[PDB]
């Protein structure tokens, strides 16, 4: 099984699954799309 290696960049974003990613590249490798900006909350 292959997997993407997350880069060393900062200012993460929120995918359309409702989870945090270091960039759009990572959400895409999980089958998610970018939705909003910043680190996403746990749901609180």
């Amino acid at each position: 099984k292959k997997v993407c290696a997350c880069p060393k960049i900062l200012k993460p974003v929120c995918g359309s699954d409702g989870r945090t990613y270091a960039n759009s590249c990572i959400a895409r490798c999980n089958g998610v799309s970018i939705k909003s900006e910043g680190s996403c909350p746990t749901g609180i």
